[PDB]
């Protein structure tokens, strides 16, 4: 017996026995095992081989009757059983049967039907379809498939490496056969032939966040494959972001693509990105599409359709250089064409902050081909059924940044912008805008037939710059004169252009100076009517040829005065008390002796 | 003894003895055990129940004096105790006695006290109040709580789970009782009762990211609930990111929210999102507010006030079928009022690149109301205290995007455009503008009386098309005229309209042609003073009648030529030797026989 | 014998030995050790000292020939080593002899050497400099540094900790010396000295993505040391994104930066930002840079250059209270200059959706300074060589946004609006552009020598709104006759001034009033030629003193009359038949007697 005997501790080895753990080499030896029993919890070193891991707990039970899938329930004898205890939470596959440099594929299969959270820490080798336990975009779960060591997987496939459970028993079906809810982060995926290196199923996952990764050689992240929405494929909730990319042969290939999203991620020496509705375009064939933050640099085409792309940002990325594959044939980074059955327009686009440079070796570069966008055949520039993309703040020493007019540029710095056809904004070229209303007592503004409508004040000018106080204004201004009971009896309407002057090269002078021309005078009239009932008229306030002075107050504020006013009155309202002078004016910005602009946004109406 | 005894190694039972570790079943077992030193350090295969796990490593040390949590250090003994040692770095909270499917809050409360990182790994319910180590903003830490395994977390407690540690000790003070710097990530949090889903107290934290997770069912992500800001409750530095959410009762509820962020998530059948300043708004009631990148689909409202929004961005987000809930009620995505005591206007605020479809089922969505913003009584457009949303490069099949006039909308594509009172951008509505500035010695402009202003060439335009040349151009034209001595003594204005027509229909014709009318001649003349001290007048150097004749210099440039024109001088400055000539034209871009635009920006000025 | 021997199970001593492990305390204790055999599995529970951790399994092999660095391979004896196995996937630092709170610097650099996945789990300093094995950005491989537990690890060494293997033996080389792909996670980095406080090394780290860290007191994140590029230090795709950073000294410190991303962090009370190219400013200086989403608050000043930024984002950032260090001296946040030898413009910038507040207690803070961009000397509008910045829905309370007269504002809620020089945009200022065109056959306008051209429709303006029917609008008719063969032997063109008006106060009246002048009538003459060969001349159509009339059609329509026309031939091509009205109009949208604007959009052109 045990307690007779005594470890060199002065203790009883039985002392010993008690503080001590069932310890097995490998989990498929437990067949063998003898001395084991209900409740006892054992220790397995690795799953098969040592180098390949797979170490973990399993508990034994008394079991009779449930079958032994072959890992996570081992039959050691006809009535023993042991089920594998999870610890580390996620688990490694290792502990499934994967094997080091090997196909993973049916281990990462095998391990989700069990666990939800499953780990890579070996380098495999991915040759068959992971199929994935089938749920909803409302489910109440995320599957994640974790990289722990950087695992490099090679991948080495004739179909899409991962799709539905459902989807890869039939892999055709036009049914919509999805699972969702995906989350992949912290693997080098390594790719083999171009043909062989589809990591994901578009048709069939939904949902899927894959983030933090690294992709390398041959690899198309995505690709879809089955007509199934009119004629067309797409793919659904797709995000790929915080990834590294090298030399991937596309980032997606789909016919439709809603809601995709490809955000900073850092791709160097690609071929390709994301050629959607390239064959087989659509009317809207991108629903949802952001390229936001990434650099992608010596690389080929960014961006190709030819089908409408609808609801997209394009910002803050850095393309420097991408001069080669699709981009050196098509001498573009961006290739949108609408042309094929079913091809619409590009509407609602931004594309904001980037940075396109060294595409020099291609003396021609465009940075972003817009072809058949035109729609200058519609009649009005009133609806907005199609509105083309806005680029805004990118900056561009490419030939062109793009040769559609109908582009909207705002402030983006480019070459050849004077060769385009593309409207220039006011403010570029130096035009502001500025509208207001007075309301004023009549009393105050009669004298004689004299009517001082309102006063222009330069001092505003002046203190701020009497340099910059060189400008053309151009103003609209509509008076809606009002009876005591502030009915509009009479209105009337004029331009007045009005040009405020300060001598320049001799000092401050006393003040800024001011002349105004009226024209396009028009007035209500008897024929212009109020009520037919009780039989009211509009009224003509202003005489036999209108006439306006500028009244110099000496100061540097001037009158406008309008000439013969007749006031007009109903028996009903009585007559005109009051006016509302509705003013909209333009302004020269331009001050070409200074570094700045003119002081026109700062003259004063009273 | 031992040494005598011989494993069938051939080895000694000593020297067997020797290389093996102290192992027992549970942690809560120590405190019977004899037979530990000092230095002794043990393996304990879980906490309480195996299911349960907890495993890690004690050291046993001599300990008199230390009082014993039971966990963290276990007594042995009156003179012996145990001390968690962490290894995984992030521990298990199941180490602290977590039971598969109990409350696991009172254990998460325990774990945070010792750690920092803490983990689940098993399914919990949370049914009470978690309060959480107080740190301010300027902390040396971060706590984390990490989701390995994806545990399913049932929320189902009367108040908002996570608090402040303090908080939960009052939980009513209106003292700023706050913790920051806190992580949440991978676990799938699932709701029970609206009343009872509350995970986080906005009160109560600062600086969250909320990152990588899952919400399912009645869950609201953020509650506030103490009147604390003058009459107003308020978080801060909230930030929740790709996260899965579905049935998602509110994303936040707040009468007020500082910095609150709202990225990159996938949520699917929500009830309602941004609920903040609704029953209580404020004049700032959100400040900074980022929905960037979503998805939100099949759901109610994703964002309502009733109060201002400042410094806010909703972009690059996928928007379908938002028609249910308070959605299908106020028929709107986002609902922005400004109505009860306290509540200010939206100021600074950008929609872009957002999706906005499939909201069908509604005839009279509108995806943006936008109520009680006017602020058309202020008397200028010049102040910019109040301004209004900018909606830019969105796409809307919605019946309308917005219902205010006063948003700015930059090439949107909606529905409806030319029922709303929006300005129209001049771009869209093919309008360009440019300026520039000529220098010119009189000595090459004057002719008799005749001043050889500056030519117009239409090459650049006939050139680039001859048949987009066919424009109206509207000049303001100003001469500042300088004596050698760079005296501004003399200055003039006008406008200039001109019309260039290359007529079609025909082939190449010869050259493009122009014609051109002056008005609004305007000049200096002697009442205008450059020094009063040396008794300078600026002059007037046209004379009776201005007069502007087009000269056809026969290859498709024009002069224009202006006539009185007569040299004065003064006794100081001498005459005129030179002008500074600021033109400024905007032109018609139409050119409705072409795809294009007309040649207008490339009219060219000498 | 053993076997012989029972323990208290009734099991023989020998079926407990079998399932047993070997257990030994430390690593380094493996040296002494007797009774081992090749494919011995040993697991060892800690490296060094065990309130350090590092314990992991080896395996034993027999091995004579390779050498032993000290922990992936030991040495038992001549003829057997242990080499270490990686279960974790991640491996503990603490494995390669990393102890509690000393420089774990050579560690880390050892660890790298044979894993790529490395994690810290214990409070640690870093001291020494930390080379990482050399990869190029094309590389198959990522290298991440994880943090569990929240390690805090002290900062304290004479250079930037994080370099490449490489450049560590040769710090100063000019050659490029780099390494890339690295990713850095979950760890409280803590400052000392501002000195000493460098984490990463710019000139030598590429591709490094810095995430969901934290910073704390003098930490200088990146620093560049090197003039390297035309007597410049520069930096590359560096991302810094979800950290929280507190007294941060610096975010990065260079002379250039490429591609450089700084998105949702948290970062209170530090003392500077990104202080690029201030010393020896560039050109380009930063060449991509990204600034969104951040908090920002009670700091110094966020970014400061002297030299140009190229394709710039600033977004959706949350800055209050930030007076302090920089910003308090220079009263601003973010300061641009352009100053000293090769510094060049910003150009290309975007900043939209900030947060600028609670400067207030330096009465003139300027949010962004942008210094010597004045660019009005060139001599036209028409170049984007140059481009200022635009600002966009952000919203600020402090004294000014920015003070360059040149930088584009849209919707930009903010002080002083009108103390400011920038344009203010024709939506602000409350005016509207559209154009269209008409195709009419003659037949269907003449009348005697009456051209009835078009029709203004009022309809649909009082339908919309009888009150907001009161504005001015302003056109340019270009109209292009054609003869049936459809050449263009006659063109003329006209501006037109209307008045569109509906008296006010009496409730609806019948109809909306019209009234037009025109002006700047021109057409083509036969001096015009359409073909030299055949001798073909454009004509004029109307006669002595152009006339419009406006005819009242009663209803709210309003015929435009053109007076004296005549038919022209060509013996070639017949008379006129048709002709195309190309109109382009502004309408004011002031409605100042309600709370929108006016109907001016929705006057139609029939």
């Amino acid at each position: 017996s045990a307690d007779k005997v005594i470890d060199a501790s002065g203790l009883t080895q039985q002392d010993i026995n008690d503080r001590l753990a069932i310890t097995y080499p490998t989990a498929v030896g437990l067949v063998g095992k003898p001395n084991l029993k209900d409740a006892d919890v054992i220790y397995v070193q690795c799953y098969s081989n040592i180098f390949d891991g797979g170490d973990g707990y399993y508990r034994v039970s008394a079991d009779t009757t449930t079958v032994a899938d072959g890992a996570y329930v081992i039959r050691i004898n006809p009535n023993l059983i042991a089920t594998m205890l999870n610890t580390t939470g996620s688990v490694d596959v290792a502990r499934f049967g994967a094997v080091m440099n090997a196909d993973v594929s049916p281990f990462i299969e095998k391990a989700f039907k069990y666990f939800r959270d499953v780990c890579l820490t070996k380098p495999y080798k991915l040759n068959t379809v992971v199929g994935i336990p089938d749920q909803n975009n409302y489910s109440k779960n995320v599957y994640y498939l974790r990289g722990l060591g950087d695992p490099e997987i090679t991948v080495d496939c004739p179909s899409a490496v991962f799709t539905s459970a459902s989807a890869k028993l039939d892999p055709t079906s036009t049914v919509n056969k999805f699972t969702a809810k995906i989350d992949v982060s912290n693997i080098s995926f390594i790719g083999t032939t171009v043909a062989n290196s589809v990591v994901f199923n578009g048709d069939r996952l939904y949902n899927i966040n894959v983030h933090h990764n690294n992709f390398k050689g041959n690899i198309t992240i995505f690709k879809a494959y089955v007509k199934r929405e009119v004629g067309r494929q797409y793919t659904q909730s797709v995000s790929i972001n915080h990834n590294h990319l090298t030399g991937v042969y596309r980032v997606i290939e789909s016919d439709k693509s809603y809601n995709l999203d490809f955000s900073y991620n850092m791709c160097e020496a690609c071929i390709g990105g994301i050629y959607v509705g390239v064959d087989a375009p659509w009317d809207p064939n991108n629903i949802s599409l952001t390229i936001h933050r990434n650099l992608w640099e010596g690389s080929g085409m960014l961006l190709k359709t030819n089908g409408g792309i609808i609801g997209g940002t394009i910002s803050a990325n850095y393309f420097e250089n991408n001069t080669f594959n699709d981009a050196g044939i098509e001498k573009c980074l961006i290739s949108i064409n609408r042309t094929g059955t079913g091809a619409g327009y590009a509407s609602g686009l931004v594309i904001s902050g980037n940075t396109f440079s060294g595409n020099g070796a291609i003396p021609d570069f465009v940075d972003v081909r817009y072809v058949n966008q035109s729609t200058e055949s519609s009649s009005t520039s009133k609806t907005a059924n199609v509105k083309p993309v806005v680029f805004i703040g990118n900056w561009s020493n490419s030939y062109l940044m793009t040769n559609f007019a109908g582009a909207l540029l705002i402030n983006n710095r480019c070459s050849n912008r004077n060769t385009m056809f593309n409207a220039y904004s006011p403010q570029e070229g130096r035009v502001t805008f500025a509208s207001g209303y007075l309301d004023k007592p009549l009393s105050s503004m009669l004298s004689g037939n004299l009517l001082n409508l309102i006063t222009l004040d330069t001092r505003p000018c002046f203190t701020a710059g009497y340099i910059n106080t060189n400008f053309k204004t151009t103003f609209d201004v509509n008076v809606l004169f009002k009876t005591s009971g502030g009915i509009n009896t009479a209105s009337c309407s004029f331009k007045l252009d009005v040009f405020v002057y300060t001598p320049l090269g001799a000092g401050t002078p006393p003040k800024s100076n001011l002349k105004a021309v009226m024209s396009a005078f028009m007035q209500s009239d008897t024929n212009d009517i109020i009520s037919t009932g009780v039989n009211e008229t509009m009224k003509s306030v202003i005489g036999a040829t209108p006439t306006m002075a500028v009244v110099n107050n000496g100061d540097g504020t001037y009158g406008i005065r309008l000439s013969p006013f007749t006031n007009a009155s109903s028996p009903n309202w009585g007559a005109i008390t009051s006016a509302r002078i509705e003013y909209t004016y333009q302004g020269t910005l331009i001050a070409s002796h200074t570094s700045t602009y003119s002081t026109a946004n700062l003259l004063t109406i009273t």
